[PDB]
């Protein structure tokens, strides 16, 4: 009678960890979430198939408000597992179901798996460098997200790189690109005048994590804004001050321009 | 003609990915370090077995000074894999070694695995608060190293958390304490005295994150700093001030005193 949060990983299937897809391949009943982010390289019947099991796919709705009305109840019984891509409890709201399975008598585990949140490294800019995170999200109606902008500011200050997780309407299949990311925060240092974030911004975009040959790039924004980077998931970086080495990888393996390995210590 | 930086996870040798197992059985030759951190779940003997192949540990200089003569040479003919615990990467010297294998003609792709940096997602508190990250590191003679304090001030200050990695002697398998670390703090506080680090800061301490049983403790230093936490590894973080819904799953699943949800928050 317990309940397994597992993270699915990146990009594939094969992203799950091994001690996640043993789990995963003897609970009774099989949850899962495909909204809080895509996973590119497969399709539920890829994972069902490798599970060997008939995943039962929630929407936001379904969680938010009925987790426990629809998974907690078959887990006070039997082994409940509850899948989402990368992380589980990264930069989603998924936490908190672990006290609502708590005040239903659930036990419930976490099994990790590989997150965007860690990925960065692939980037050569130095994790522990990463200041706060923000997310740019789709305007809506009359309302316009700012968030972000004085996120990257306050980062920018200290010296610290700033992550911006890009928004997503799975309903919809809308992926926020990291061109569109870069239009929006443009529109907001209209506004806002901080010279925050400009053509001159020096940013990275990291698309597809977790596949073979994700696309990483480095420039300015005035030429990457309308570069093609492939299809989703993007994530936006906005790196602070430079060492040497990070701007090193950065030309050598993110075609940054060279101009880049001149810092201004 | 290809390397692949392989992610082992986070503490045994399950934790490593479905792609990165079955990608580094199809390797001709397999590398490994632990100087970095070490699985302290597992053994070399049962992540060998589990592969199925020979693994060649490699010491801190064997990688840092010599990786191009020791693991790029057989990258040339063959399919060799660098095995690394956690996520590959993160280390702050790693990302360097891609332009190594840039250098030599060597083709490299990463096979990424869960961080620490991600599963203290598990703690219930938000992710995008982190700050800037830190090390706490042992005195020595007349070497009094206090720079993690700093980083603590500045990210508390603007309500940030701070997650800091403790002092490690994988050679002599010596792991830093949280109990040791906080004392350590206690006295660099006595020395500072900015009211960042005392017996009324509430700490986070998160041991062997990756097992399905981690000890996950919240509370304040004067109550926990002789505390048991189990056995190592020990992850501390020092919370800014915390979200509600943080203070909550701080004392539902991590034993927290219900004082914090007046005091923290
Ligand atoms: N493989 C990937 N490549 C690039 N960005 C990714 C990504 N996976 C997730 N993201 C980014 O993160 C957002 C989802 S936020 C949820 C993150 C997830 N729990 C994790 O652990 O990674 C996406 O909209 C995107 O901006
Ligand atoms: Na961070």
């Amino acid at each position: 009678m317990v309940l397994y949060f597992i993270g699915l990983g990146l990009y594939d299937e094969r992203d799950i960890t091994v001690k996640g897809l043993e789990i995963a391949k003897k609970c009774d009943y099989v949850f899962a979430e495909f909204y809080t982010s895509l996973m590119a390289g497969t399709t539920l019947g890829r994972i069902q198939k490798l599970i060997g099991k008939e995943i039962r796919v929630l929407s936001r709705e379904d969680v938010e408000l009925n987790f426990e009305n629809i998974v907690l109840p078959l887990a006070k019984e039997n082994d409940v597992a509850f899948l989402t891509p990368g992380d589980p409890l990264v930069a989603t709201t998924h936490a908190e179901l672990r006290i609502r399975a708590k005040r239903a008598g659930v036990e419930s585990y976490v099994i990790h798996a590989p997150s965007i949140y860690s990925a960065v490294g692939i980037t050569g800019l130095h994790i522990y460098k990463f200041g706060k995170s923000a997310t740019v999200a789709y305007p809506e109606g009359n309302w316009f997200p700012t968030s972000y902008y004085d996120v990257i500011k306050e980062n920018a200050e200290r010296g610290l790189h700033t992550l911006l997780f890009l928004d997503i309407k799975a309903e919809k299949r809308m992926y926020m690109t990291a061109n569109e990311a870069m239009e929006l925060m443009l529109k907001v240092e209209d506004m806002k005048k901080g010279g925050v974030f400009t053509d001159d911004t020096l940013v990275v975009v990291l698309a597809r994590a977790g596949s073979l040959n994700p696309t990483i790039r480095a420039g300015y924004v005035k030429d990457l804004i309308r570069e093609d980077f492939g299809d989703p998931p993007h994530i936006l970086i906005v790196p602070g001050k430079l060492h040497i080495v990070e701007a090193e990888y950065l030309v050598e393996i993110a075609g940054a321009p060279r101009e880049i390995l001149r810092v201004n210590v």
